[PDB]
């Protein structure tokens, strides 16, 4: 009965921030009262094909904290975040009709699940005579500024990278976070708080690289610490392949995945750092990594569902084992290969794994165990606190040899990698307590321990730590034999 003035609605998904947010910026420039909404989608809390929770505890809790921080940032600027649950394509249009929204502003995604949601949502808006404005803001490089169409995206990262830089594409400046956002008059809406079961209680492990806190505020603080307070960006290139501690890399991933941090804002800060403190290979290398992120997003956009097919991007068959027992050995980190086990346990207990670790465990599953690569991609999807559909599935495709041609079989020598990237065994002892008594480099290959060593050091293979589940050289040559 009360008068409901026309308004605009900003729909949030994986862009939980107020800074450099084009949809939000365009909305406020309309000059109308703004309503903000986040809708927890039950489908994201169901399961993957092999049964894993689609959104595990590490990420669901990080998400809840990110949504909560966004609600607090909006309250701070005199507005509020409407939080509800259900199918967005159903809920958002319902809210829009009720609040008399004239337009919905949102960020566009590129993968099937996300694409169907926004597509069906817009269809409902169109039926109601409500406009929908979507923007591209997930990538460092705007799709419209690329020297080529998505369909023409080069298949080699190097060419992609060289083409964009050797063209001076230029990065769009960041939009400013608003200090005030006019809210519409109070309107009674039926909002459903998300079910508690979506966020199972978490047992934080202090061995974690970081006490990850979801949200834009925590994301900005982390950048502040890594870049400025700690002044460690200058050494990024030298420490990026590390595995122990919070500072061997930015740890920006979970915040970038939910859009708590804009990649263009990070880029902006890298440039500030380069001008104020130092410009070297490290400062440039971090940008290279953001480009890899962009690349996989465009690859996912270009290839669509092929990204999730058995044959991946290259549509290459390859036989794969469906050994559930061996897979659980991998997932639980009881393969008998310390580098792999330490990494898998870190993931299981913290939701995070270093890039160097991810490359090795993925290779071990595909090349050494020869198990359906998708099973590994699914576990990462479930367990990773920084899961990004494009980067995860894209990287798994490459590792499995179904994404990047490269006329040559490729595998990681786990035992070699272990000694090279954890020369003192620090990472290993950090995550594998049972091997803490091993004082020497045999910690990298415990199967080399003599009967005397196993007894003296209290490490009985088969009891305290598992025997290698596979012969390394043999497994590699066997999987390769699949020509
Ligand atoms: C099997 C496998 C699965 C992966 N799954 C994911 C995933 O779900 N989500 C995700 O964000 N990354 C994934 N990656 C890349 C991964 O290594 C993470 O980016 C992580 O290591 C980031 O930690 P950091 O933020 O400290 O990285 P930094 O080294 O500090 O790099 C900074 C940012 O660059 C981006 N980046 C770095 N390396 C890559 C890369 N290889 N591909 C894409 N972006 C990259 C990330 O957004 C990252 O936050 C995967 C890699 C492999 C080999």
């Amino acid at each position: 009965m009360k008068h409901v003035p026309p308004t605009v609605l900003v729909w949030f998904r994986n862009d939980l921030r107020l800074h450099d947010h084009e949809p939000l910026h365009r909305a406020l420039k309309s000059g109308l009262a703004i309503t903000a909404v986040y809708c927890y989608d039950p489908r994201q809390f169901a399961q993957t094909h092999q049964g894993f929770a689609k959104t595990g505890p590490w990420r669901s809790n990080f998400l809840q904290q990110s949504v909560q921080n966004l609600a607090e940032s909006l309250q701070k600027v005199g507005n509020k975040l409407l939080v509800t649950t259900g199918l967005p394509e159903q809920v958002i249009p319902q809210i829009a009709k009720q609040i008399n929204a004239k337009t919905i502003y949102y960020h566009r995604e590129v993968t099937q699940e996300e694409l169907d949601v926004e597509r069906n949502l817009v269809k409902q808006l169109t039926i109601l005579g409500i406009e929908a404005k979507g923007y591209w803001g997930s990538t460092l490089c705007h799709p419209e500024d690329l020297p080529f169409s998505i369909q023409d995206l080069p298949d080699l990262f190097t060419k992609f990278r060289k083409d964009i830089e050797k063209k001076k594409i230029s990065i769009r400046p960041c939009f400013f976070a608003p200090s005030q956002l006019l809210p519409s008059p109070n309107i009674k809406l039926e909002l459903t708080a998300p079910p508690p079961e979506f966020f199972p209680q978490i047992n934080f492990d202090h061995r974690s690289v970081l006490a990850f806190q979801g949200g834009e505020t925590a994301g900005l603080a982390r950048l502040q610490d890594y870049f400025w307070h700690g002044d460690r960006l200058k050494d990024y290139k030298e420490t990026r392949n590390g595995m122990v501690g919070a500072d061997y890399s930015s740890k920006f991933s979970p915040w970038l995945a939910l859009g708590c941090l804009s990649p263009r804002f990070i880029y902006q800060e890298v440039k500030r750092y380069e001008q104020e403190r130092v410009s070297n290979d490290s400062t440039h290398w971090l940008i290279f990594e953001l480009l890899w992120r962009d690349f996989f997003r465009f690859v996912a956009q270009k290839y669509g569902n092929k990204l999730f097919n058995r044959g991946g991007l290259l549509n290459k068959n390859f036989p794969w084992q469906e050994d559930q027992v061996r897979f659980e050995l991998w997932r639980s980190g009881q393969t008998g290969y310390p580098l792999v086990d330490a990494n898998m346990r870190e993931l299981n207990l913290t939701g995070f794994m270093s890039n160097r670790g991810r490359q090795n465990v993925a290779s071990f599953l595909c090349k050494n165990l020869g198990i359906d690569w998708r099973w590994g991609a699914e576990w990462f999807e479930s367990c990773l606190i920084d899961y990004d559909v494009c980067s995860n599935w894209g990287n798994w495709n490459y590792t499995a040899g179904i994404g990047n041609d490269a006329r040559d079989f490729r595998y990681f020598n786990i035992p070699k990698q272990s000694q090279q990237y954890d020369p003192q065994g620090t990472y290993l002892r950090h995550w594998l307590p049972e091997l803490k008594n091993l004082p020497g480099d045999k910690i990298h290959q415990p199967w080399l321990l003599s009967a005397t060593e196993q007894k003296q050091w209290g490490v009985q293979l088969g009891v305290d730590y598992p025997r290698p589940c596979v012969n390394f050289h043999q497994s590699v040559e066997a999987r390769r034999k699949i020509e």
